[PDB]
C-alpha cells in the first residue's frame, strides 16, 4: 500500500517519537544500486535543478555539491537476503550475517526528526563493516524504496555522529529516469 499521511509526515520529518517502532532487517531485502554513478554521469542534474528552482536562496551547485559529499562512495551494490548483507566495492565483496541492535531517533539542526534502524556484523574478521545504519525516512515496518546506509567500522556512537556522507541506494533495476522521476515526485 501506498503511504498514510502519518507515513508522510514522517517522511518529512515530522512525526511523533511514541509512533516509532522496531523495524527487521527484510525491510530492505533485496539488490541495489548506488545512485552515486547517476550524480557522476550528470544524470541526477534535473533533481537539483528543481531544488534550486524552488528556493531563490539555493544554487544549482551548491545542491549538487551537498549531493555529492552525501552519495558519494565505492560500494556500487548491495544485496540483502536471510539476515545476510553483501557489498560489492568496486572489485570487492564482502557478507555478514546482521543481527539488529535497535533504533534511534535523531533531531537535525532543522529541527526535523529522522529514525536510523542499527545492525552489527556477527564476524569480528569480516571484510564487511561491522556497524550499519538504516536510514528511510520510515519509522514503523514497511519494506523500502531506497535507503541511506551509514557503514562503519568503530562504535555504532561514532556513525549516529556521521551527518555529511550518506550512501544512497535504490533499486537495482530501475533506469536513471526512473531514479530521477522517484526523486522528483517523493
Ligand atoms: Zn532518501
Amino acid at each position: 500500500a501506498p503511504m498514510t499521511e502519518v507515513e508522510q509526515k514522517a517522511a518529512a520529518g515530522v512525526f511523533d517519537d511514541a509512533n516509532v517502532r522496531d523495524r527487521a532487517l527484510t525491510d530492505w531485502d533485496g539488490m541495489w544500486q548506488s545512485v552515486y554513478p547517476y550524480l557522476v554521469s550528470g544524470e541526477l542534474d534535473p533533481v537539483f535543478r528543481q531544488k534550486a528552482k524552488k528556493d531563490p536562496e539555493k544554487t544549482f551547485e551548491d545542491i549538487k555539491a551537498y549531493y555529492r559529499k552525501g552519495y558519494v562512495t565505492n560500494v556500487e551494490t548491495i544485496g540483502i537476503e536471510n539476515g545476510v548483507i553483501e557489498f560489492h566495492r568496486d572489485n570487492n565483496v564482502a557478507s555478514c550475517k546482521y543481527n539488529y541492535a535497535g533504533y534511534k531517533i535523531l533531531t537535525y539542526a532543522s529541527g526535523k526528526k529522522g529514525v536510523r534502524y542499527l545492525f552489527e556484523c556477527k564476524d569480528a574478521n569480516s571484510k564487511a563493516p561491522k556497524y550499519v545504519q538504516f536510514s528511510d525516512h520510515i519509522i514503523a515496518p514497511r519494506k523500502s524504496a531506497h535507503f541511506h546506509i551509514f557503514m562503519g567500522n568503530t562504535s555504532q556512537q561514532a556513525l549516529l555522529q556521521e551527518m555529511e556522507n550518506w550512501p544512497t541506494y535504490y533499486p537495482y533495476q530501475l533506469k536513471a529516469n526512473e531514479v530521477v522521476d522517484e526523486m522528483l515526485h517523493h
